[PDB]
């Protein structure tokens, strides 16, 4: 389980990214801007983001929900990342949202990648961007199982 120090030193660095609503949907778009920007084709499986393409997703007001909810889960993990038992019940509840979607485990699977380098360049120290990492590999495959 993460220790207690590295759920300190996450919360500490990625602090200014979800302070505010509009730090949280700034720091969701930037994760989807590099999500679509590998994966374009993953566009079409978001509801919200029916009518758009690679061309105009990032432009859309339905990015705007998912930036909110994709950082406010991840923010959720990330206040409980040292409590083993917590953090494994709340990853399977977000792994559930996505059971009877049309992304698959692999596609889903192939996030984190993404993520980390994405949430990494969010922090200022190398303790941090292996905190990050740290982090993602073991909520990954949490969620990951309920697919
Ligand atoms: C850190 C990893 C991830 C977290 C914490 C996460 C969290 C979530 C959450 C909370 C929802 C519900 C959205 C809502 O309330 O509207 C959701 C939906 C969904 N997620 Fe993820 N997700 C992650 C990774 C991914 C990846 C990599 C994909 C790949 C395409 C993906 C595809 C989807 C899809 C298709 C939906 C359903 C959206 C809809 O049809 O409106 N997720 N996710």
């Amino acid at each position: 389980t993460l220790t207690k120090h590295e759920q300190d030193i996450l919360l500490k660095e990625l602090g200014p990214h979800v302070d505010t609503p509009a730090h949280i949907v700034e720091t969701g778009l930037g994760a989807y801007h590099a999500l679509f920007t590998a994966h374009p084709q993953y566009i079409s499986h978001f509801s919200r983001l029916e009518g758009h393409t690679i061309e105009n997703v990032m432009q859309s007001e339905g990015i705007k929900h998912y930036a909110r909810t994709l950082t406010e889960a991840i923010v959720h993990m990330l206040k409980e990342i040292s409590n083993d038992a917590e953090v494994k019940k709340i990853a399977a509840q977000y792994g559930k949202d996505h059971t009877s979607r049309k992304v698959t485990k692999d596609e889903f699977m192939s996030g984190e990648p993404i993520f980390t380098k994405y949430f990494q360049n969010l922090v200022k120290d190398a303790e941090g961007k292996a905190a990050v990492e740290k982090f993602l590999k073991h909520v990954f495959p949490m969620m990951a199982a309920e697919i």
